[PDB]
């Protein structure tokens, strides 16, 4: 571009990257951010500030909950978020959610329990769990996430059936991949369900910080409601500065947060990604962590814009986060309009991938290509469904 | 101007910290002026530069390709024995690898076989990983293969199933003995026969001090790479912080794991970090990188021997280890490991308990040569001569 810019795409290809939709194909599956939007040169100087300041320390073993100056910037930013407090040592570097996600159906969790999740959630989530031995189980849902009654019902039949209950997990805000956001009124009712029945949620939050509506904010987490009693919290830099970073963090209440730090994994390996967290850390210490958010957003909502507009079969716009979800009026079935997008040459996600639909849906991300190529994409998708 | 600097090495930053004025031997830690901080600075801003976009998008979930073409080759070459790309599976770490195989690969409950002496934080994981651990006896080239036979009939009589036998044959951790390749063979063949799991932690693999020297081959090539999964780090070699390993398997296998929902998910385990070690590989900095700290380790490791000679005498002794970072002095003879810890304590030194790693005969002590230059080792050991005569 006219701009100084490192976010080529020459090595953008098959055994690099994690998966490359066909040449000529507009792909409008994978919830991943535009090559040239990603912050190449941003975290380059990143790294080389981090190795000037930090110098030998950010190649030695790290903190093993993480470096402090990050967990004490974490901290903060969650408490100014929620309007709630949170504390440092409630925060615990991760390696990203995927890793997270693997710590706890492992810890929290024992081969053969219970995971309790919406009708609807994250299709790879899902994989991890089942394929560390959990049983999944789907609980009713409407526009604004997992019905409390739903939910208690389950607890009370699992409970008397005699299955142990892991925990419940949950995306409430820009769901992946309804795009809705769990209101206030709903999350109470849920955590004075799970209260009852003394379960533990894990409230996976990786679009926390994705809100595209400028000034607005997502209501406070579960766990910020909570007091961080049963809940643990989940974030990511992956869908914010880029996901090959492999960095995230975990919030819980202070025993919570000891008891899993003082596993062996931490206490062989240390901050479970040292250098990684420094270099962003001085893009939190910065400024630039958060000018780099306002520049995002408002590149996410341009994308979701034109992607939306081109479109206007039943949409409800997101507030953020990366997905458009698009649910069948008229009765059409999902291989029906999934044989129309690959004649139209683009590609989408199936809502089936996620689970139990009210007929068709169908997940449409806005995050990896330019305004241009969206409005491209629905207008061939909308000539092939015609 | 270095920028292996110490201004920042301090509680809350660093794992750990000893306390001010104490010599710390106790550790495997790598000297902070060692750390090779611009080598890696130049190697984020080769790799950003080069991959670009590539570099911050989620990885190819086994690895980045060239990283799993170049470990493979180099695999190979050390062994003497062939190793394709498609056995190789990048990690943040053998810490988070140990995790997966032992949660993955192992149910609550499973027992896992070591030698009587083992990593101390492995075995943490273990066992907090709801792993029982048995200890199967050891002489001085690591795991004897009788014992080893005796623990898997017993557990197999007992209905107690065993998840992997646990081994560190080169270098190893605390001893520092390397494992030769007759008894490399031996316990390939009783676990073959038992059918059952080795996993190869072979942390301090590069790490040999006599320059014309390199360790046998693994147990996984010795295998064929016939159930053993071998794991190995840069963190000796280049940093612990930057959380990058690797590990070996059959294709099957590290296909397998591969398939994991965690890999689906998260891709590449540490993406960003591997492309900047990956063009270190490619260019051969690693391997200069690797002469020049070998050369380091050995002036230290020859400084620490050379300091204990005057306590090296009946019943006290002390096997030179052919590399790694660790020497490894038995007392023994009613030596009380106690009193020579009160010892370290009187000189300002930190050294490791034995028993931190398990069963000793008689004493024994583990000293770190990686973390401090000749001259303060030498100052410890003199010290330390002092408090225990």
């Amino acid at each position: 571009g006219s701009v100084p810019s490192l976010s080529h795409t020459r090595q953008w290809r098959p055994g690099v990257v994690q998966e490359v939709a066909p040449a000529g194909v507009l792909d409008l599956g994978p919830g991943y951010i535009e090559p040239a939007l990603l912050p190449v040169r941003l975290l380059r100087g990143a790294y080389e500030q981090a190795l000037a300041e930090y110098g030998a320390a950010a190649l030695g073993y790290g903190h093993d909950p993480g470096a402090q100056p990050l967990r004490d910037r974490l901290a903060a930013r969650a408490a100014a978020a929620d309007g709630l407090p949170c504390d440092p040592d409630q925060v615990l570097l991760t390696s990203g959610t995927s890793q997270a996600l693997y710590l706890l159906a492992t810890s929290l969790a024992a081969p053969g329990d219970t995971v309790l999740t919406e009708e609807l959630c994250y299709d790879l989530g899902q994989r991890i769990f089942r394929d560390c031995s959990l049983r999944l189980r789907q609980v009713a849902m409407d526009g604004s996430g997992m019905l409390p009654d739903a939910l208690d019902r389950a607890l009370t039949e699992g409970a008397r059936a005699g299955a142990k209950t892991a925990f419940v997990y949950l995306t409430p805000t820009h769901h992946n991949p309804t795009g809705h956001t769990m209101p206030l009124a709903r999350r109470r009712l849920l955590l004075e369900v799970a209260a009852r029945h003394d379960v533990l949620i894990v409230e996976d939050d990786a679009y926390t910080e994705l809100s595209l509506i400028p000034d607005r904010t997502p209501p406070p987490s579960l766990a910020a409601l909570a007091g961080y009693r049963r809940v643990v919290r989940l974030c990511s830099f992956s869908k914010t500065l880029g996901p090959g970073l492999r960095l995230g963090w975990l919030l819980a209440d202070r025993e919570l947060a000891g008891r899993l730090a003082t596993h062996g994994l931490f206490v062989s390996g240390g901050s479970l990604n040292h250098t990684t967290s420094l270099a962003v850390s001085t893009l939190l210490a910065s400024g630039a962590y958060d000018r780099h958010l306002d520049a995002f957003r408002a590149q996410l909502r341009a994308r979701r814009d034109a992607l939306v507009g081109a479109l206007r079969v039943e949409l409800r716009t997101p507030e953020g986060g990366f997905f458009l979800w698009l649910r069948a009026g008229d009765g059409a079935d999902e291989r029906e309009l999934l044989d129309g997008a690959a004649r139209a040459g683009v590609r989408i996600a199936a809502g089936s991938r996620f689970g139990t639909t009210q007929g068709a849906g169908l997940r449409l991300a806005f995050s990896f290509n330019p305004p241009a190529l969206l409005e491209q994409a629905a207008k061939r998708l909308t000539t092939a469904w015609s």
